[PDB]
């Protein structure tokens, strides 16, 4: 598993990847069947294609880290930021990710909802 150093490194890549809206980028930071879970009780997005596809669904954007990475030993890590995009809307989010023996991503956790909109 990739250390606390090397975790926060690569969320901290990810957060790029996805600011930069580097679709076939950020797939190959997720393993081949990673796991990705919803805020919404929706059922998960499993596997490179389907996570593919919902990225490319999804992305007008800004993302960035509005603190450190919180990186642990054990392959995990979790961050918050910041989604930045008519009017000028923010949402907070923080996202939990366990890496595999690879440094791919094996599974993600989100977490916001409407409470962390603001449409201002």
């Amino acid at each position: 598993l990739p250390t606390a150093q090397e975790v926060q490194g690569l969320m901290a890549r990810f957060i790029e990847l996805v600011d930069v809206g580097d679709i076939e980028a950020i797939v190959q930071m997720y393993a081949d069947d990673a796991t990705v879970e919803s805020p919404f009780g929706q059922p998960p997005i499993h596997g490179r294609e389907q996570i593919a596809a919902h990225y490319r669904q999804w992305l007008k954007f800004r993302v960035s880290l509005t603190g450190p990475v919180r990186a642990s030993h054990n392959g995990s890590g979790a961050m918050p930021l910041r989604k930045e995009w008519g009017q000028p809307s923010a949402l907070d989010v923080i996202l939990v990710m366990r890496f595999d023996e690879h440094g791919r991503i094996q599974t993600e956790q989100r977490y916001w909802s409407e409470v962390n909109l603001s449409v201002r």
